[PDB]
């Protein structure tokens, strides 16, 4: 990654055992459940692109979903590329050239021209569009990987509904619902998707109540 | 989180992954226990508001209190909108724009801007004030999962009055009782729900028992 | 806590997820064996009242001792503000307030008012008079939780004397005996309450034996 | 390893136990899957040679596989000594000899002399030459080691195509297939290794199709 | 402890969780056997008194032999106070006063003198002073403790000469043999207590023969 | 060990708790196996006489090995004495003794003359030096515990060539064969001991053949 050393310097720092580790370690436990992903961002906080390559090349399952990967990686680069085309003649002396979309994704440039870029004043952030590019192409694949319908979550008999509510919002999350759906599914499926004496409560509770209001009232 | 470097500056530091996996680890063993609140309160030590999201966001289960919290977040947001309207003009050039309650949450504020903010003479304390406002969300949370009413706390006549003791003040915690009462409970609550045998012992001892005299004199 | 950094300043540093873990983890493991005493002072090196106060509060269970630790941590203030009244006015603008004894237990008090405190030249150690007050009342409840009298420490016939001896001090230990007690107990109770045979050989030896000797002595 | 200290120079540190440790145990956990390479070169970030034989020498099991990689790098090191021939005469006194292929592979030069080379205006990058040699061996390896040929990875009757795609890439992956092939492979082999139901669906969709789209079809 | 700074200062560091968890953990797992003392001496370096004392306070079992350390700690104190009396008037102001042998085991000192002591320019080294006294008690625990006489180790008939040489070497090193016994055995017990097939052997070999040539020629 | 600071001086730093667990639970786990003795070189990097003393002695098994290791130490000793004798004269003032080889082996040093040592200008490299002759002593060490002769490693009838293949070169190793003779066991030995399948397909691939391309021919 590049930090910020004394002399008010942001300078490159090797990848640490401990983060390598922890990447390894939370895809072999979650694989692509949806909080692997802001967990990948964290990891990856300053990251250059050779560190982001490094990261996903050190996953060794899941090789379909990486293949994904670097397919929505290639649509990403393609767009740059058609945004921000570069000179095709020889490089400056000494001067820093133009990324392309296979430099932005580590394949074709060198750590220290990633340096460069991502040092420079104002930066080229190649990192932080890296990866964005890998957390599109990430989330497309939690939903993927999402087993069940929002459709096909509904409370059980004896279920408490807090772990109905429990299982509504992790299959919404993997679906990848907006946040906008999420807050107004409150006065909507999550009611019909409950079971009879609980519909019953929530029914008679009226509109707008908060989900804190429905929860108290089931229980 | 913001750090303080050699220079005497306040810096931005990437998120540890020690800080990652322990609040991870508290939150799949102890749930919303109350104590996992001041875990959080200082495993979030200096954290910016995209540090606290990452936090919130790396927590896979419990997605009906996560729903819960960004509702509350939403309450207090307004609630700031609602205190600290801000100019609905073009930035001033170079210059710094006032948070809005969706900046301090960290959804429409840049990492930048959050420094920029956090680091500013005087601060303006955005990590301090989400962290406020998530602590709100999840003390009710911690109030949601109580399990038990106070009421139904009762000593086993063969139960050690310490262990008692001990299930009464866990409840008094989850269920949110003020000191006041927790100090007031000594001479009331405490002693009526009491076993006969040691009911006795304690109405025998007086008012002003202190809690260390009643659990010496019941064994 | 407070540290010293690179140009000769004692600065705040962040609680490390290190120390919250082990302190968590030894209350856990050990509850208030008399060790683990000297375990929180160590832990604790250089705390903030808040520092302190999340330490305590990252307790999950023993909510009866916590609840008599706050009861003896308010006798504690009780006498600061006995001797340490303050001044009932508004503060000198920009000047240091002086801390009442809720401040010391940081509960009155901000972070900010502690470092200021704790790095005044010269400091008001509030960190460490609030240590002593806990520490006070933590050996109350180690002294409140040891199971056994030490005149119910008796050596079996079968008993290895090393193995009595051990039990002796450290019952010994957990009943607070003064080191002066621990000292003289050698020549009398230790003797007392070991088994005959070994009683026999102990009486032989005269008075003015070690430790050491008696331990030899009954092999 | 090389790293950069406070005055802005590159300096000697110590290979970190935490480094050899992750070494050791990721090659006893995955032997010679595909992902322990990158995780090789990630670990050895900053590596002298002396460092990068280190690494290797701490490796217990494995000997054939350490004896093949010392016959890749001698090749390569002899490939070196034709293209860069060194000077058999003395020493100018005080000044930088130049390496011979086994001075880049550390068994005939000191580790003053590789952090001479590696720190030099403009860097004789030894350190980085030698991993490179060493990852050409390792990368042989892993084609050693791979189990099964890609033609013998087929979908079985009752297989989540899922799963089928992971086996089919991760065997790409260990048989050392160019991206090209890998990108290639979704409209040609990995259809026809498809079991018969997916098979006809795959078929249907017509050409250009992405993995993921054949991956959505198939369920 | 007291290490040192960027201005070239010792300073004073608290100690770490690491270091008091690895002490804890090897008395736990090795309790006295010879090889935790120099553990004790390298996990203690740099320390001060109160950081020896913290140590040895963090130990919950072994309570006799703690017992017995702190007779040895207070004969070597009144030793260290026949050498070195101290005047017994007000210290002058400012000033660093002389330390007693209860200053150096740091129960009538405080920190703050300690690190006077051992930072004044030449250093009264305190901190090394005491833990020679504790190593010097625990090497006494140590040869308590110990189960064996060497007498007692004797090559079984069919036991490997190699477990027994361990075997033998252990006890000696735990019942305190000085390096030139430890030397001489060779020649002398231990070829007495090898088994017949052995001793027939060693007998052969003549005198002056080496470990490693003892060790060969029984296999 | 020995480290640089930031004002560019090699200075004294405490063994880490990390490097000594390090060093006991790989000896435990390991014993004398080949590989235990790059490992003793990386964790010893920038050692100390005393640094080295402190690893060796933290050894609680192998009682037997670290007898012979003292007497490789005490032979090395006595040849840096006759190559090197020193003045028998009082020290000049203030100057730096030149040590003997018990003063190299840190049995008749202090730290202090070791940093004095190993940081003058140019370096008198002591912690190299005795390093140097512990290594001779491992290397003795493990060929003593080799297990079996190479004459002794011969492929079973339906063991794969691969494990057979792991087997020769293990051995190899812990019998301390040059690398020569590793390379040039694959045309010899290696080819004799394979089984009569193998060594039929090996016969008939001629001279010169890389050890890849037996174990490819082998399967
Ligand atoms: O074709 C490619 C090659 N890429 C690649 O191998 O990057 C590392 C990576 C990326 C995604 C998954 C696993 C590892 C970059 C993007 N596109
Ligand atoms: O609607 C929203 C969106 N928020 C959000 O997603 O923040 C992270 C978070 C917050 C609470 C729980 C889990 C994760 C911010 C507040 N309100
Ligand atoms: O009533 C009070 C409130 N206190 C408190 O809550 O402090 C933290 C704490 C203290 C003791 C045990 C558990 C946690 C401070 C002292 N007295
Ligand atoms: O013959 C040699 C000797 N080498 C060697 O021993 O290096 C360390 C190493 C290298 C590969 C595998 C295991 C350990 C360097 C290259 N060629
Ligand atoms: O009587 C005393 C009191 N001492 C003491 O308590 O020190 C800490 C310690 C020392 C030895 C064992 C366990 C803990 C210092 C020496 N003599
Ligand atoms: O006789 C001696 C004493 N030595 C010694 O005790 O050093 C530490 C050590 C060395 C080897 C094995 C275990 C521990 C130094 C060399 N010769």
């Amino acid at each position: 990654p590049i930090v910020q050393n004394l002399q008010g310097q942001m300078v490159h720092q090797c990848i640490s055992p401990r983060t390598l580790n922890a990447w390894v370690k939370v895809v072999e436990e979650k694989a692509f459940s949806p909080e692997v992903i802001p967990m990948f961002s964290a990891l990856s906080c300053g990251a250059t692109p050779q560190d982001l390559n490094t990261m996903l090349n050190t996953v060794g399952g899941h090789q379909a979903a990486m293949q994904m990967l670097k397919e929505t990686i290639n649509e990403e680069a393609a767009e740059w590329d058609r945004l921000h085309p570069v000179h095709a003649g020889p490089i400056a002396p000494g001067q820093m050239r133009e990324p392309r979309g296979s430099d932005i994704a580590g394949t074709t440039s060198t750590l220290q021209e990633q340096i460069g870029w991502m040092t420079h004043n104002p930066p080229i952030p190649v990192g932080e569009i890296y990866k964005r590019w890998i957390i599109l192409g990430l989330n497309k694949i939690v939903r993927m990987y999402s087993p069940t319908s929002i459709l096909d979550i509904r409370q059980g008999p004896k279920e408490p509904f807090r772990d109905y509510v429990d299982r509504f919002y992790k299959t919404l999350r993997a679906e990848q619902a907006s946040q906008e759906v999420k807050n107004a599914a409150t006065e909507t499926l999550l009611v019909q998707n409950a079971n009879p004496d609980c519909k019953t409560i929530l029914k008679a509770l009226g509109p707008g109540a908060t989900l804190e209001e429905m929860m108290t009232a089931c229980q």
